[PDB]
């Protein structure tokens, strides 16, 4: 079946698509993040520098807005936003549903990541307990009022700007993938964390939790593991920055291997590399960066999701994977 | 129809393999609607440029029919040397007697040749354009009741590591979309057409425009061009026929090709090539200064990436559509 | 008069010189940082990855070492080092003097900034009260025992990479500059913070504290001030990093103007730019980055110090400036 | 001596100004020890490449002595057209009657000409090289008891500002250091010299090697070179005479140039130019395939940047030192 917000892609490094808010259907661009669980927009109320270029929600000219007013920090690792809670009717796709969200009023905690973004707010797409305010996930809310067949959603991401990407709600559309799905059951309903013995060419790590995260531009690994990784594969790290450079055909670059009970998952380097220079010799950025999180915890972010169509299934506690169609 | 699977190389030249000989020696070929002769490095080609190449040995094929006349191939991008021969040429699964040049002296055509990953060229041009009046391979195939139409299609892939097609005998549905305007040759020489050539301000009315798959690039009059880029933000890198600009450059116009029937247009997204993308992103521009007879334009590869091309010996036309973008 | 450690320069991006520790004169490379105030070396004792290629100080085979052993974090904004205090006699230039320093034993908090460097430790060259342990500044220490004429030091940093930099202790040598010195009284003896109305093309900020900092590769500005700056001068910021790219002759680039009661100090853009691409069009990195610190606080780091010879004067509480010679 | 201050442009070509006429029209010039004719865009040059250029108006100078014979300049990098003339040329503060080409048709020499920021070239080659046998400008100055020596020096800067020097009349101390080996011309044609040419393994004994300030680069036979770079890590960018490598590339040798007296050598640090430096540093390499008579090599700008050059009509010699590095 399925209902689909098409997602525009900027420098392969973030994705955004429209959604509406209020019964006067005020428009907004959002990052759909399977690694966070709240929704927010700039508030008509906000007076910080960053807000001033964005589309500002007016709680006023929506007739279906209801007041709440409880104040909230929202602390991503990328920065902080702050506002208060409101209730209104959010439309995603053209599915409509009441929701609790944040009218953000302070953003200085999140700029320039925000002053230089082309998105008004974020839409959380993880699980209920990653939420600030125990708010049900929007796909879940939709199910809970017969708006959707199944409380499942999918990500299809592509390979640059006027190539179009697609978040689909409540249906698993064949148009996106090839082969069959392979599923992995989650190990907490928090992030879409599943459970994996990872193998990066030379070192492996036993049963790691892998976060599948639409929100991250990059693949991440804990920092011990990475230094352990890059040594000897002629990758030069620009100094003082999470930034790794190598020749595009550096033939010492291992295919990454994600392996589970059911299945095997792989990432050729053509997937975790960015072309940066291409003039007889081609130079590349390696799209893997240090990040320390609870367990052995790796985020497969955007590079992984480019190879793999992904089905997130609230009903079963699973994420499915198939090869994404190139066309 | 029937297509030869085209190989991309830096989007700067494409090649395909085609067999010569009953013994069926396979070769790497550039298919060049800009010339009308076929050739290969003879096994008796003694020039070191020849040494990595695929040779044709007139021994191995039974069908080898001796000729021997000597011959000069004078491409503006260099010259080759040898003598004529005959044998059974095959293109995809299309076999036929043809006369061609056995190439023995590759020296006046390197470095060009010694780098290139191609052994010879095939002319997809006209009988008029041939050195030796060899009938174009398609027109032969026709008058041997071997395919429906003295026609071919050029489907070139927009992008580097993807396939590309020389279809023969009939237009295919897959390859294109929308309709298919035609225009007619103003000479049965090159696949040259008569064209109202608009380009920002600068028109140059009733130009001759050569369609040509051999050319990696688009060309213009050295004077009309130099005058064009002026005031845009396109820097020219000194004594090389090369120009860099930023890819977002908003001074950059679309290019117009209107006729009596219709209009065609080249978006800057079709005549730029990336070189560098990191924060700012620069692209090199695929239009180059080269002078000939009229206002004579070469629409090369950048144009054919946009427009599927049909080459019609029968109806004296060339015809175009939006290349199926994939 | 003066004595001088000659400083080697890597990618215009950090500078290091040799010095000795112990009475068996064990050698080490150090960053001389006028923006922190402690000395440390890797300890013979250190077993973290980042130590493993460095020259480790053996408290043992110095016959003049005295134990202390009190343990210390040292928390730069670039990272953390950890170890304990020892006393030994440190020689810089070839001036010899007793000191309290840090035997660093844990570095995992500072790597790869330390795994990818070619320097063993750091030498703090700031003021007493920036020191962990109220330790007198080395140059001060040296005065306090008749090793030097006057408790003053100088930084001469070279243009481009080769050609050699120098720190000069206890003498102002005419070989390094031209014109005359213009001095500025400090506004706390903490950093070499002086007091400045800064003027960058279009935006000015009234009476800013400027930190003169040999250690920093770049110029820094508070984040609001920067976003406010770069707008409209076609400077693209690489996404998700403190990285600013532009065309080298972007003729919108303002000369920076630092202006005080006595004096005017200036920085043409040929000083705050790093090339990156020279093919016809020509690309440049802008060596200014957002950094938020107490007041309106700017660090004039390595770019400034390339135009300007600098005299740090403990005796007067001043920093003096003259044009560095090009030869 | 007496020097003309040379201007640098992308280290790809240098230029200087020198005056022609009694009225003293100043001009931008390339000083090319690779040709021996002087020329300027006549005020009667009607070609649109002429329009930003500095023209010579044979009206303004009294001293204009009419000639008019028509003439073709056929550089290998293009051709120019005009008729001859005569007047008082000045080079720095050196004035003298000289016969030259008034250039009227620059079309066979663009885009080259219309971008270049230079109006004419001056030849600093020999009489035998001259089209019309005009005696070289230095040998004239000489034989008008106007300077001590039919000699000149070429001093060449490294960076973009930093300026260059064509000195005339005598070698200067400032410009160089150490000694000064000489070698003797194997023809009084180009300043060509006989050289045992060593380069990694590949020698090519007793080659002829042209010193030439006009050339931006160093050149070699297309075959010897192609074979050279093989197994280096030097990628060639497709059908442009252009090669990229990483600047630290350790497979890159120093070049050798030995004779009977002495040996000269080109460090990679002299024949590379940064294209890209960030994390990895890439450099484009200044050596290019071009074929002539013997093993004939053009030592151009990369070589003259290392070595100061002394050009000796009198003692038939060319001589070199380490260019005073500043
Ligand atoms: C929900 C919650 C509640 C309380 C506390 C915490 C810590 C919580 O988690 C939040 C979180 O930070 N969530 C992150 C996921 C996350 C968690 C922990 C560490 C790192 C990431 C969210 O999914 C996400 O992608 N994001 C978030 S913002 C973003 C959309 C820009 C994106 C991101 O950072 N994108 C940037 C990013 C992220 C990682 C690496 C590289 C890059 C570049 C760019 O791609
Ligand atoms: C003139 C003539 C008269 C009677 C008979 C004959 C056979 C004649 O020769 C026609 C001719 O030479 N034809 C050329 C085409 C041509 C026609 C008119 C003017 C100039 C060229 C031949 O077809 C062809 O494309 N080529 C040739 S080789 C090639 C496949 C590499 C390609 C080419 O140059 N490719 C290169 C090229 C060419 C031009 C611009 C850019 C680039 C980049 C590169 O990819
Ligand atoms: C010692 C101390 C004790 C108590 C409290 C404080 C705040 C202390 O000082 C912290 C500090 O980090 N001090 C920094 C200075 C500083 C002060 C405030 C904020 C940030 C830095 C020390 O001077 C220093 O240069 N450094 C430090 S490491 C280094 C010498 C390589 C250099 C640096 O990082 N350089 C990196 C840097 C720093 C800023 C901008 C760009 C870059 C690129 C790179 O060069
Ligand atoms: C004068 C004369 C009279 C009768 C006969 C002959 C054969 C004559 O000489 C021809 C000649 O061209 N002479 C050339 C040298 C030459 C000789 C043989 C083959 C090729 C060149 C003259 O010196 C010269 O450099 N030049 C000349 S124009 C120029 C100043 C741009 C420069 C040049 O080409 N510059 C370009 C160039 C040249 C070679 C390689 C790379 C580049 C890049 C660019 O910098």
């Amino acid at each position: 079946a399925g209902d689909s917000v098409t997602l525009n892609d900027v420098a392969n490094v973030m994705y955004y698509g429209e959604a509406q808010i209020g019964d006067n259907k005020q428009k907004f661009a959002f990052i759909f993040d399977t690694g966070s669980a709240n929704l927010w927009v700039p508030s008509a109320q906000c007076n910080t520098i960053g807000c001033k270029t964005k589309n500002l929600y007016d709680s006023n000219k929506s007739k279906t807005y209801e007041k709440d007013g409880t104040k909230v920090e929202m602390n991503y690792v990328s920065g902080t936003v702050s506002g208060f809670f409101s209730k209104d009717i959010v439309t995603i796709a053209n599915l409509s549903f009441p929701y609790k969200f944040i009218e953000v009023t302070d953003t200085n905690g999140f700029e320039p990541a925000y002053t230089l973004g082309q998105f008004d707010g974020i839409v959380g797409l993880g699980w209920k307990d990653l939420s600030i305010g125990s708010v049900d996930p929007v796909v879940v809310e939709l199910k809970n009022q017969n708006k959707i067949e199944q409380a499942v959603f999918t990500f299809y991401l592509p390979f640059d700007d006027k190539h179009k990407g697609y978040l689909t709600i409540g249906g698993i559309e064949d148009r996106f993938y090839e082969g069959q799905l392979t599923y992995e059951k989650l190990n907490h309903d928090l992030y879409w964390q599943v459970d994996l013995d990872l193998h990066f060419g030379n070192l492996t790590v036993e049963k790691a939790t892998a976060i599948v995260d639409s929100g991250t531009s990059s693949i991440t690994a804990p920092t011990e593991f990475l230094n352990k990784f890059f040594e000897g594969l002629d990758v030069v790290k620009i100094p003082f920055l999470p930034l790794y450079i190598t020749t595009c055909n550096n033939p010492k670059l291992p295919t990454l291997e994600f392996r589970s009970a059911t299945n095997v998952y792989t990432l050729e380097p053509e997937y975790y590399l960015q072309q940066i220079f291409d003039f007889g010799i081609s130079l590349c950025m390696v799209s893997i960066i240090p990040v320390d999180l609870n367990k052995n915890t790796f985020i497969l972010g955007d590079p992984f999701m480019r190879k793999y169509f992904t089905v997130f299934d609230y009903d079963n506690h699973t994420v499915g994977f198939a090869l994404a169609k190139k066309k």
